[PDB]
């Protein structure tokens, strides 16, 4: 009953259903006997189970992948893992079509998770993975075939390639021109799901690439720039943010990439409107310290002013039509890790920042409240970077303000944080 429960658990009874595992995994390893009977009772569950899964619903299912991950990485048993391993890795690829999302990242883990078991039989499965995820991929411009794939195939092949990069970084070191080939022409999908996990994966099988360091890796780090200006050369709406989602895991620089990128921002700094720029408004913003992670031209003094110029209009609102500020707590987002990057770009102008500062927290909603739940964060961030010379602005109408407010976590931390960075006021 306590499994069957676990079935017919609601989704926020995950903390239920965890109990209810490791109540079964308890009640499992109080058996000491060598016997076949929990075995017995075990299959004809799991047989039920994958009776009555609800993949229409999205119910009823998940339990199968409870008792799953209960049937791995419990015990070192010489019987239960290797046997299992087959029968477990058929019933995620059966699960793996015929379900909704939400299910995808908790079927891949656990197929990652018994590719290396403790069994014998990984190479030739992580094979018949690769295999699936390059038929699945393989993408014709004509005579379109596998557009029915990019559904939900694509995402979850690409999880899979996740689980075998985390899982086992050899075997797909092969499989790594033949991954850079299936994403650079078929990047543009229907939704952000694809892009995302997709660049998830680019930097995955980047640390894996740096881990093993190969012989001349610039075969590898000039095409993947060459791929970036390709999709970039393309100039529509996917492909305007895909490059940024490319080129969102970079460790080294050996092409302009400080050259490239700065006017792309700043001739995509709207879509359409102040307002449709939600897609890549967040991607430009986590973007912005991987540009300044290089050169903010600091000495030359010709970029920091230039992201000062980028941030007026985000000064003010954003949309003529109800005279909104969706992207103000983002934009401060931005301010603030830029701040945490690197301070010697912030270290000339903060003044503004103040004044916009004290221009928020004049007055407060609950919509102000939920902006500057992370304005704290951000302050610290900026003042751990300015350091003791944060004496003169640290004076008066912030801290009353600061401290007028109902308490929060984060209002605590910033305040301690503050506290241990300058020895100043405490």
């Amino acid at each position: 009953n306590l499994i069957f429960d676990k079935l017919k658990s609601d989704v926020p009874q995950e903390r239920a259903s965890g109990a209810n595992e490791l109540s079964t995994t308890l009640t499992s390893l109080a058996r000491e006997v060598s016997a076949e009977q929990f075995q017995r009772f075990s299959n004809s569950l799991n047989n039920k189970i994958f009776e009555l899964i609800h993949g229409f619903t999205s119910s009823e299912k998940i339990g199968g992948i409870l008792a799953v991950d209960t049937l791995i990485s419990f015990y070192l048993s010489t019987e239960e893992l290797p046997n299992q391993t087959s029968r477990l890795a058929n019933y995620l690829r059966v699960l793996i079509p015929s379900s909704d999302i939400e299910v995808m990242r908790l079927a891949a883990n656990t197929l990652g998770r018994l590719t290396v078991p403790g069994g014998t039989l990984t190479s030739d499965f992580v094979e018949f993975e690769v295999r699936t995820c390059i038929d699945w991929l393989t993408l014709t411009a004509d005579n379109n075939s596998s557009s029915s794939k990019l559904e939900y195939r694509r995402h979850a092949a690409l999880l899979i390639i996740k689980a075998l990069a985390d899982n086992s970084p050899y075997l797909l070191y092969p499989y790594v021109n033949s991954i850079l080939d299936n994403i650079w022409v078929p990047l543009r999908d229907a939704k952000l799901i694809i892009r995302l996990d997709a660049a998830v994966a680019l930097g995955k099988c980047l640390t894996i690439i740096q881990d093993r360091d190969p012989a001349l890796g610039k075969q590898w780090f000039q095409r993947l720039f060459q791929g970036c200006t390709h999709g970039l050369s393309l100039n529509t709406n996917d492909s305007v943010h895909a490059t940024l989602l490319v080129f969102r895991e970079l460790l080294s620089l050996k092409a302009p990439y400080l050259r490239d990128k700065y006017d792309d921002i700043y001739k995509s700094t709207m879509k359409y409107k102040e307002y449709k720029f939600d897609v890549i408004r967040r991607e430009v913003y986590a973007i912005l310290p991987l540009l300044a992670a290089f050169d903010p031209a600091i000495f030359t003094k010709k970029y920091l002013d230039r992201i000062m110029v980028h941030y007026l209009r985000y000064l003010k609102n954003i949309d003529m039509n109800a005279a909104n500020n969706s992207d103000k707590p983002f934009i401060l987002v931005s301010i603030g890790d830029i701040a945490f990057e690197v301070g010697s770009s912030i270290s000339p102008y903060m003044t503004l920042i103040l004044d916009n500062i004290r221009e928020g927290l004049r007055t407060k909603f609950k919509v102000r409240k939920q902006f500057e739940k992370d304005l704290f964060y951000c302050i610290g961030k900026l003042a751990c970077a300015l350091g003791p010379a944060f004496a003169k602005h640290l004076n008066k109408d912030l801290l009353n303000l600061m401290l007028n407010c109902p308490m929060s976590d984060h209002m605590q931390e910033t305040l301690m944080i503050l506290n241990e960075k300058i020895p100043s006021l405490e």
